[PDB]
């Protein structure tokens, strides 16, 4: 039995990873986003830049990658290279650099109901602002703002999977403690009649250790 | 031929101005907002407060105030005191004072298809920020941010009627010229699962006259 092979061949026989996988163009595709903070690599106070190591988990539905489990011997999920499927082009809007790191290879897990889960590591560089005004009163506020590069909110709509950045895999920094990393979702539209532009923003608040 | 009286009695026989006028409470009510800037009453640079005179036009559909024109001898619109109908409780979120004007009497125009139009004057007081960085390089940025006080975005959703503040009725200020008043719509939601909170913001940019 080569059921996974057969399923793969059946699924991608006529599949384009360039196309937002909705049946209807003016229907939206929803993506949830989870940010896991691995490590504060550097809080540069000279240039006010945070370099962080992150994991990004994106979850969405692909209308064209579903199957009947009964036709494939009960097989209900497969893990494949991520570049085989359409992926949301979510990026850090407020990146401080135009520097491009070489893309690590990643995989997606594809479930029989078209549910796709994608974990990817990332090094981010972004500006922070000193804050000595709000509790705990000796801080660096480091916003991380994420969204689609090319799709508006009626094409790809983005949601926070969690109330905050995920700190459960975090390794402590000797100089900075993480006070909080609350997540919000912003949507802006211009004038009467523009398309909506959503983001999710994590406000990483760092407290200077004493 | 007292058709307007007959219509009024028929419309308001069993009507409550306390209830958001949707047939299904889980459905949204859409409101469009137009701001007309009448006058800059005071640009207080000591306290960084703008006092402005505005007209606010709100338009929305009332599901319970529709009628068949052909049943009322073709009557298709009536003008009545505004406190007779449910009204959106849109307010200036970023008001600077406790501390409001005594409310004046206003009217709404009610169209046969349930479309209600409501003009009301307002005196607003709000903080501004000095800006000498961006063109035209000697400015006051005065944001005016409006939204419902008690309803979230799934209950009452607000939209800009125009691309900008309406300046067609504006009387010039001797000290300040209006450089622009672009309008945007912002929506924020907190964490994974909160309701959405929309506003419309007018960024009134004032240029100092030399
Ligand atoms: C295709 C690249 N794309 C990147 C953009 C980038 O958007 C952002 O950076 C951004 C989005 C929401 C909130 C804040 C944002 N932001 C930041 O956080 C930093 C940066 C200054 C900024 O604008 C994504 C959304 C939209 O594309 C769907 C853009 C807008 C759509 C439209 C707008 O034209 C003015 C605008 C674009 O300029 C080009 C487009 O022209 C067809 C775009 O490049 C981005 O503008 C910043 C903006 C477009
Ligand atoms: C009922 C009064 N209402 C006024 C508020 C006030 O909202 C704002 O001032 C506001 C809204 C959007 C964007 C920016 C806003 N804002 C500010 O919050 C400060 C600044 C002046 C400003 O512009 C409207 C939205 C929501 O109510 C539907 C509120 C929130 C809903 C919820 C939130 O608490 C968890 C929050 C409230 O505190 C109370 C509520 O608890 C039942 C509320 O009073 C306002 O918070 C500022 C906020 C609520
Ligand atoms: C996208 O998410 C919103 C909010 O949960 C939901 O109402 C809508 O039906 C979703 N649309 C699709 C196509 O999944
Ligand atoms: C950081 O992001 C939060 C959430 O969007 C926002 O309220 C705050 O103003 C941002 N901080 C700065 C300095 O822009
Ligand atoms: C509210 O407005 C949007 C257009 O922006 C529309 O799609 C939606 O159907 C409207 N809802 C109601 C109840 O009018
Ligand atoms: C004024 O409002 C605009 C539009 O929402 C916003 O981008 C800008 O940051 C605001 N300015 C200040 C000083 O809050
Ligand atoms: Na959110
Ligand atoms: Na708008």
């Amino acid at each position: 039995g080569k059921y996974a092979q057969k399923l793969f061949n059946d699924l991608f026989e006529d599949y384009s990873n360039a196309l937002r996988p909705v049946e209807d163009t003016d229907k939206v595709l929803n993506v949830t986003l989870q940010i896991t903070l691995s490590q504060i690599k550097d809080m540069d106070e000279r240039n006010q830049i945070l370099t962080a190591y992150l994991w990004i988990r994106q979850i969405w539905h692909d209308a064209y990658l579903t199957w009947d489990r009964d036709q494939y011997d009960g097989l209900d999920s497969i893990r494949i290279p991520s570049d085989l499927v359409w992926r949301p082009d979510i990026v850090l809007y407020n990146k401080a650099d135009d520097e491009s790191s070489e893309p690590v290879n990643t995989n997606v897990v594809l479930r029989y109901d078209g549910l796709i889960t994608w974990d990817a590591p990332a090094i981010t560089k972004s500006s922070c602002v000193v804050d000595v005004t709000y509790f705990p009163f000796d801080n660096q506020q480091c916003n991380l703002t994420f969204g689609s590069w090319t799709y508006n909110g009626n094409q790809v709509d983005i949601f926070n999977a969690l109330d905050s950045g995920d700190l459960s895999d975090f390794i402590e920094d000797v100089e900075w403690e993480v006070h909080g990393m609350p997540a919000v979702k912003n949507v802006i539209s211009y004038g009467c009649c523009s398309e909506p532009y959503p983001d999710v923003t994590f406000t990483l608040l760092l407290k200077r250790r004493s």
